[PDB]
């Protein structure tokens, strides 16, 4: 659920999901079209796609459990949907951390009309 995800992001990067990653570029947030503006936005695109492989799961509200094993995120056993949601979120958090160096405030509150082009998962 968004609760586990925003907490995962905060622990990883130091930034809060909202508003550092809720209205970023073309894919971080409500976003769902265009060409990712940068690496961080590409993390959200892939995260999007990852949730995309789980049509019968509800990523926003289904809660999962996870623990830190010396920094490393370890998804704990839950239902099938919860395990996969967690893997999707774990990947995005790490991707976010790996690209913190290029995070640009230029792509914050990014206009919808500048999300141009197309990309398939
Ligand atoms: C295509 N679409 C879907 C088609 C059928 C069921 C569920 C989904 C989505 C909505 C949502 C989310 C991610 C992130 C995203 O932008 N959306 C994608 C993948 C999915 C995922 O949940
Ligand atoms: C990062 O926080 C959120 C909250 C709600 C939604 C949504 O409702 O689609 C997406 C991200």
């Amino acid at each position: 659920s968004l609760l586990e995800f925003g907490k995962m992001i905060l622990e990883e990067t130091g930034k809060l999901a909202i508003p550092s990653y809720s209205s970023y570029g073309c894919y971080c947030g409500w976003g769902g079209k265009g060409t990712p503006k940068d690496a961080t936005d590409r993390c959200c695109f892939v995260h999007d796609c990852c949730y995309g492989n789980l049509p019968d799961c509800n990523p926003k509200s289904d809660r999962y459990k996870y623990k830190r094993v010396n920094g490393a995120i370890v998804c704990e056993k839950g239902t099938s949907c919860e395990n996969r949601i967690c893997e999707c979120d774990k990947a995005a958090a790490i991707c976010f951390r790996q690209n913190l160096n290029t995070y640009s405030k230029k792509y914050m509150l990014y206009p919808d009309f500048l999300c141009k082009g197309e990309l398939k998962c």
